């Protein structure tokens, strides 16, 4: 308790907290999507309801330490509003996103930070055709909302979307999911990660 | 990093924050809208459901900064809460409007300010005649709930709103839409009112 | 700005905020409401949906200053959580009522606040003979909830609703909008304004 | 002004707030409920939403004052975060209690405070019955969440609930409705108010 | 009340608050479910709502205190702010938790902390079958979000989910409800939780 509330301390109380990125010191931020249900469809809106988890991953200087000052912790969990976490937004949002998860992330000794938040999410998808075997696929981009891709470059470490805790009895099966990261233009480039989910109706009893 | 901090203890630790516009030192925000899907449509009731981001341009002298003196930054972006922003209202909703961004915003050197909120809004919309050729419109006021046309000047960019992000398998077709600075009087009053009359033309998407 | 600034930090900072209203020192508000749509009627559970905007006036002395000391300011908008506000309270509502303005006020040299905040409320209504010629008649008390008629009395400067800003295509015509001043008893008195509607369904 | 702004400096700024009742320094709040409508009924659920008024009364020493101190003033209006309020829940609601009333309370020279929430409140009931003569019967306890009856002292003054702001055009029609204090025991007590309610569908002639 | 004033004075303006736990100072947090009411089933989108409370338990030498220095008061409320408490999160939620009771927690003098928070949750249930003398099995895991079973361990005192304050006249009559603690892994470190199972079935 005492080693942690000093490294805490030590971070925190004394800097500012990190301004986020610039052209000249640009972050990169690694998403990766874990889906576990997809709960609702509404074919008269085109709305589709998405339950997942967003693991989120970058890394700061101003948030490194040397474990062996500090009883070797070498890593500890804090409130999100502690850090700078970035903007995340998914650009067809059609509700505000519900929160699932505590506003919680792992700091690690090298100024790794950890996010892992779960989120429900309504979004822009035309379902017709869910009932075949071909079943439907939609697709949304997630992209910082306000940062260019001189501040922030996203990416993923897998192009495949994690389904390890997919909901088995879900009313619909996923028969494929990617994650991808593009290159958008408007004057400047900027970063999505193209979250694409192919899936079809499971019937059952 | 070390120059952003730096930047923004300057602008925001020492001053109070701008307090709003007056009779004497009057405002201009620009916006432009940026629909992106008519989400649903409500004939019982006469409400219509909007996703949109709205681009909101404001300038102040207290946010200026010369980039030599902060290691030649020419902007940054910040909570929405650091700063003061707009009241912008649609005048016919039926619902409070629903959040879909962040709320950060940019600044640049010479005290511009861009906001960008995206928004799902419910609002007063006859949609009878959707399923026709001819198709509906409606159309909703924006406005600065509070300040007069002395204090708030609003105006548009470009008469068109922007439909490049609107969802091409949307429920309903935009046959039209655009964005119009309206001057506003009323008998008693010693004071225009300024709005952004959004119109929309649409119809249900046809096979 | 800058004169704007000190004007705010002399009146906020210094003082502390106005406690509200006691016996000897009561408040008068005044109240007008502008009607903007009846929504929806739900004839299963008796409640009506109402938008409206609501013009809420009073003065107060340590809101005061002088034009000339403050570069010929002689009206400036506040956050409404920088002053007091009267706590007006539909007393029939159903759900809480949504907040559809910004919660700002205008705060005028002698002292004068005006603030119109926009809502929806759900309130107790039978809408049964709503669609006929005679049309349904409906009411909702507005009220302080916590102030006695010696603490807060509450007025309209008209007794008839302002409908000019009556949605023209809304599903329900309004016949008549009334506001009107009443006094209850229960042993201190309490005042409200009786907001009375008669509409019928477009036809 | 000047006196309130004086007694609210001297009650509030000075002292801590009261931290609440404890075994040797219990609290009786007393309860009154002002049922006001049944807005609806869900039978495929068994909920069913009241909208009242619930009055709560308690007294504390440390609000007390001497009101020629004060400028005669024999009462105030304060908001509810300024001071200790006890934690009256409902113990079979199905959603959270939504809040129609400002969370403001009338303080007076004695101590006495008297808050009066607004409630829409969602709870567990079979209305099963409600379209007949008979009608249907449906009760809800309020309890204080955390505290035993050695603390808190929970009362009514009356077992009849007041239906006097009852709606007259609701779609249910009251047939009773009381509020009677239980206290259980297990060593020490624990107490709650039964809130009990018999309704049916309004009837055109019968 | 002059002497609990100073108790929580010196508990918690003095000190920091608690941080939570550490591998080389790991918690032990009891877990115990009180199922009140199934409210409602989904069959369209494989949603079930449950109403209950979670009583929690959990020991800290930080709250501990000497009563004979303080009036002998042997333990107090307060507000769950005032203190760290657990982040219990149930893992195939889809909506948000609903909060039906005061965020209010019971403190003892030996640092022990109980905190019993009355929910509403929507979670993952194909309900196929409810309708049958069998019923229907669902499931749902509680687990710390953020720390693994280095840090927070879990269990229950009992496998029983108590059910006597069970809705009597709930459209779904419960057949069995159990609270087991599991021990999952991942292709490294150890997570642990709480695994509420309920078989039930509409009321004949
Ligand atoms: C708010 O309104 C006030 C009146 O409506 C303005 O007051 C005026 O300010 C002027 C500028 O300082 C004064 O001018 C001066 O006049 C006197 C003789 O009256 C001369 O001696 C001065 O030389 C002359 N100024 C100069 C620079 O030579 C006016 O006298 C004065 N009028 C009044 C009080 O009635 C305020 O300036 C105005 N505030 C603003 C615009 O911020
Ligand atoms: C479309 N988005 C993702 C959001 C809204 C928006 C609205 C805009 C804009 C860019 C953007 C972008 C996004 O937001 C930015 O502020 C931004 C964006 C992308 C790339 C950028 C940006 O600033 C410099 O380079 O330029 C003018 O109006
Ligand atoms: C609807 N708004 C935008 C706000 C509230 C309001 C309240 C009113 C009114 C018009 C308005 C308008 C608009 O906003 C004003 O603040 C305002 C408005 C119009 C005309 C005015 C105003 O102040 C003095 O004269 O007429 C009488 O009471
Ligand atoms: C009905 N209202 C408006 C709200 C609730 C309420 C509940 C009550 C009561 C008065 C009131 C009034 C209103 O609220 C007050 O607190 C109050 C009210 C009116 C007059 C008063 C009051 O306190 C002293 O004099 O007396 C007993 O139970
Ligand atoms: C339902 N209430 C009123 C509140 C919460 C609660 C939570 C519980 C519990 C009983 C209760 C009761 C009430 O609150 C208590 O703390 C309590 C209660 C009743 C009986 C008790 C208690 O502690 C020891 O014996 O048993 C296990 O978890
Ligand atoms: C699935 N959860 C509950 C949340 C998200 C997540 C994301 C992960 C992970 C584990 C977890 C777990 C849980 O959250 C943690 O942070 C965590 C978790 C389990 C086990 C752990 C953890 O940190 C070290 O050991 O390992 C790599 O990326
Ligand atoms: C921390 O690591 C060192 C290095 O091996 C180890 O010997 C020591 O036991 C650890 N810390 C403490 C406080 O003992
Ligand atoms: C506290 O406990 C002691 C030990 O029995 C008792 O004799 C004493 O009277 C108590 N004092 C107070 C202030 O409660
Ligand atoms: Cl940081
Ligand atoms: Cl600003
Ligand atoms: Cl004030
Ligand atoms: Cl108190
Ligand atoms: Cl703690």
């Amino acid at each position: 308790q005492a080693n942690l509330m000093r490294l805490k301390s030590d971070l925190f109380n004394r800097s500012p907290m990190y301004p986020g990125p610039t052209k000249d010191d640009p972050l990169t931020v690694t998403l990766g999507f874990f889906l576990q249900d997809i709960v609702k469809v509404d074919s008269s809106t085109n709305e589709v309801d998405l339950v997942y988890y967003e693991r989120q991953r970058w890394k700061l200087n101003s948030l490194m330490w040397d474990p062996n000052e500090y009883g070797n912790i070498t890593d500890f969990r804090t409130s999100a509003a502690d850090i700078w976490t970035p903007d995340i937004t998914a650009a067809s949002s059609t509700r505000p996103v519900q929160v699932l998860s505590p506003q919680i992330a792992v700091v690690t000794h090298d100024g790794s930070v950890m996010f892992s938040p779960a989120q429900r999410l309504s979004f822009m998808c035309d379902p017709t055709g869910v009932d075949s075997e071909e079943g439907v696929t939609c697709a949304v981009k997630f992209e910082s909302w306000v940062y260019s891709g001189f501040e922030i470059d996203l990416k993923t470490d897998t192009d495949q979307v994690d389904l390890s805790s997919y909901y088995a009895s879900s009313k619909y099966e996923i028969l494929s999911a990617t994650q991808t990261r593009q290159v958008q233009h408007y004057g400047e480039p900027y970063i999505d990660v193209n979250l694409v989910v192919k899936f079809r109706e499971r019937r059952a009893g």
